[PDB]
């Protein structure tokens, strides 16, 4: 039962760190608490972080994210919502950040990090970095300022994580 067990990582402020890893391998390995999803507003897996994570959860996640949507209806832009981590996590956080590429407002990516405030350590990808259209460092940058809490960062491309690094490292 060995939980939140985070090695390899890169210490970027007291509470942000970062890696080059695959969020899914990092949850399997590390068991986290809380893992972070990159959702839609109905929770619909279809593709990116979403897709991943979902698949790994062998369709578990899309089933009680239906029935979660089914009840409830559709997230707001910036919200979220907490439900079962299944095989990945005690629990995922589906976190909705603004989609860019609609011009939905970058202001709430503010918003969408506020709520990883109240989860003392996650295991996240950056929001809204995926087909949503937001610059990654721009997402980090939110991330640093907002997140008060432990946030173990994973990102997957070696090229964009090397950018990501360099960038911050750089200009403190």
């Amino acid at each position: 039962h060995m939980v939140n067990s985070f090695s390899g990582y890169l210490k970027l402020t007291d509470n942000v760190y970062i890696k080059n890893a695959d969020i899914v391998e990092e949850a399997k390995k590390v068991k986290p608490t809380v893992v972070v999803n990159a959702a839609n507003v109905y929770l619909k897996h279809g593709g990116g972080v979403a897709g991943a994570l979902n698949k790994a959860t062998n369709n578990a996640m899309q089933v009680e994210s239906d029935d979660y949507i089914a009840t409830n209806g559709p997230l707001k832009v910036g919200g979220s919502c907490v439900l079962s981590g299944h095989n990945l996590a005690k629990h995922c956080l589906h976190v909705v950040g603004p989609n860019v590429n609609k011009g939905e407002d970058i202001q709430l990516l503010k918003s969408a990090y506020e709520n990883f405030n109240q989860h003392e350590v996650l295991l996240a990808p950056l929001l809204s970095a995926g087909i949503f259209g937001a610059d990654p460092i721009h997402s980090l940058r939110v991330c640093v300022d907002t997140v008060r809490t432990n946030v173990y960062l994973a990102v997957f491309d070696k090229n964009l994580y090397d950018k990501l690094v360099s960038s911050f490292l750089e200009m403190k």
